[PDB]
Order: C-alpha cells, then sequence, then structure tokens
C-alpha cells in the first residue's frame, strides 16, 4: 500500500504545515501537524476542557463505530517550546492520503497549553519520531508510520515542505518526479528515539564550505534551524545589523536586508537554503526588526533541522531494519 497527502503551511511565514487526517467511522477529518521530532498521535476532542478550546476541530469517539477506549491508558507530553498537552486513549481507524491503519492509538487531549489553544489552525499532531518516544502509559503505543510500515510498498515516508506554498507527504514509496539530482542517503541514529543524522557542515552564502560535523535530527514539527552558536553567529555576522536580542528570544535583523542564503552538506551533497527562506518577519506587528529563521540550539541540548532546512529539499524518512535519511534538492 501507499499513501500521499498534501501538506499546508497554517500561515503566511511557514510557521507549521497541516495534513488533513481521517479518524473513525464515518471519517472525522482533523487538520494535523506531522511531526518527526515526536511520536504520539493526539488530538482535540470531545473530551478536551471546553475553555481550552478555540476553532479547533475535535475529534468525538462516541460518534465513531470503530473507537475503543483503551483501558486505563493514558498520555502526557511536553514540547521543546514549553508546550504540552495530556489525555486518554482510543484506538480507531486512521487513514492518511488513502492510506489506512487500524486500531490505531488516537490520543484524546483532555487538556492543552495556552499555545495550543491560541493556534485555532492545528487540530492535533501525528508523531513521526521512533515509538520508543511515545508517552502512552502503561503500554506504550506505536506510531501510525510503525503500525503502517509493513503493508507499505517500501517502508518509507518523504517530507516535501512548500516554501510559502503547499508540498506533500508520501508513504511507502519515493516519488522520482519530485526532486532533482539523486537521493544522499546518511546515516541515523535511534538512540535518542529521533531521526539524528550527522550534518558534514556548512557554507553562509557565496562563501567557502566549512567542513564540520554537525549532529542534529529531522524534524518536521520544529518551525527554524536550530544549530550550534559557532555557526549561527557566522550566518548573521554576513548581514548588516543582525544581532542576538535577549529581549526578543534570538537573533533579529533589520527588514530592509537581503539575506544570504545557507547550505548544509548530507554527505558529499550540499543542500541550499534560500535566504528568503530564513526570513520569519517582523517581531511584531509594522516593526522594522524581523525575527531571523536559524537561531542557537545552545538551550536546547540538540541541533535541529527543521522546517526552514526540510523546505529546502526532498527528505526520506527510510523505516528500513537500519533506518537512513535521504536528502535531494528539488
Amino acid at each position: 500500500s501507499t499513501g500521499s497527502a498534501t501538506t499546508t503551511p497554517i500561515d503566511s511565514l511557514d510557521d507549521a504545515y497541516i495534513t488533513p487526517v481521517q479518524i473513525g467511522t464515518p471519517a472525522q477529518t482533523l487538520n494535523l501537524d506531522f511531526d518527526t521530532g515526536s511520536s504520539d498521535l493526539w488530538v482535540f476532542s470531545s473530551e478536551t476542557t471546553a475553555s481550552e478550546v478555540d476553532g479547533q476541530t475535535i475529534y468525538t469517539p462516541s460518534k465513531s463505530t470503530t473507537a475503543k477506549l483503551l483501558s486505563g491508558a493514558t498520555w502526557s507530553i511536553s514540547y521543546g517550546d514549553g508546550s504540552s498537552s495530556s489525555g486518554d486513549v482510543y484506538t480507531d481507524t486512521v487513514s492518511v492520503g488513502g492510506l489506512t491503519v487500524t486500531g490505531q492509538a488516537v490520543e484524546s487531549a483532555k487538556k492543552v497549553s495556552s499555545s495550543f489553544t491560541e493556534d485555532s489552525t492545528i487540530d492535533g499532531l501525528l508523531g513521526l519520531a521512533f515509538s520508543t518516544l511515545n508517552t502512552v502509559s502503561p503500554t506504550q503505543q506505536k506510531t501510525f508510520f510503525d503500525n503502517a510500515k509493513a503493508s507499505l510498498d517500501s517502508p518509507v515516508f518523504t517530507a516535501d515542505l512548500g516554501y510559502h506554498a503547499p508540498g506533500t507527504y508520501n508513504f511507502g514509496f519515493i516519488d522520482t518526479t519530485a526532486y532533482t539530482g539523486s537521493i544522499t542517503y546518511t546515516a541515523v541514529s535511534t538512540k535518542q528515539g529521533f531521526w539524528e543524522w550527522t550534518s558534514t557542515g556548512y557554507a553562509v552564502g557565496s562563501g567557502t564550505f566549512k567542513s564540520t560535523s554537525i549532529d542534529g535530527i529531522a524534524d518536521t514539527g520544529t518551525t527554524l534551524l536550530y544549530l550550534p552558536a559557532t555557526v549561527v553567529s557566522a550566518y548573521w555576522a554576513q548581514v548588516s545589523g543582525a544581532k542576538s536580542s535577549s529581549s526578543v528570544g534570538g537573533y533579529v535583523f533589520p527588514c530592509s536586508a537581503t539575506l544570504p542564503s545557507f547550505t548544509f552538506g548530507v554527505g558529499s551533497a550540499r543542500i541550499v537554503i534560500p535566504g528568503d527562506y530564513i526570513d520569519f518577519g517582523p517581531i511584531s506587528t509594522g516593526s522594522s526588526s524581523c525575527f531571523g529563521g536559524i537561531q542557537s540550539s545552545a538551550g536546547i541540548g540538540i541541533n535541529i533541522f527543521g522546517d526552514v532546512a526540510l523546505k529546502a529539499a526532498f527528505v526520506v524518512f527510510n523505516g528500513a531494519t537500519t533506518p537512513t535519511l535521504g536528502f535531494a534538492s528539488k
């Protein structure tokens, strides 16, 4: 089997991407944030505290003839941005782009933190990291990809995120028309539960490539590119007037600037992030200070190849017995 679904930016900045997902019988379609940095499929629901729902579409398990309470199971998750959610668990039928999994754990939110409430466009998350990170207790549950894998034509999914435009998540096949050149594959460590890999270096604009190992994660659920402070300083030093602002929470730059590109290495291959992809717009409405899309990872504990980086590539998440990642230009 295969599946193919379009993923759409939630706003004009590509702050996140939503993909429609069918849950239950008859189908209830929710727009979920596909997140290769986490491993829970959770949704706003009829059980979510009413004051914490503000415009999201909810899953109502009592209206699904295939929903079953997973007795005794609870979940609770906290994300790197400080947001969180928790609740109980159903199993139900879940389909993405024509690919159907029966018995998928659908984690129903009883509580969500303010940033979820305040974002009316995201109805939940669909985790695509390794199932060892799934938070369901006392019986850990498998991700949608893990459940689908054996049925797929090939044990892979691909992320093809657009810049200010829709893109595609495919399951079970590699669309050879969706990228240019060849796909360069690189080793993955699953020891932290992430799609963790080592970039071979970077360049800023037309500058020379610096060969240096940068361990980080391919994370579709993180907006920006978070890299070591040395790398980030080298980037922003090429932008007149750019500075790190403790009050804003990162590097800002004059909105009048033209940003240089940023290149990252995948083995001997190179992925070029155009400068425009690094512009996240005014820090507040009407400001002439703009927020940068490359930020320091120094306070995180891990480097994160988020959407800013991934949207410059066609990315293969290869879930073979020994997982690997593939990157192609497009």
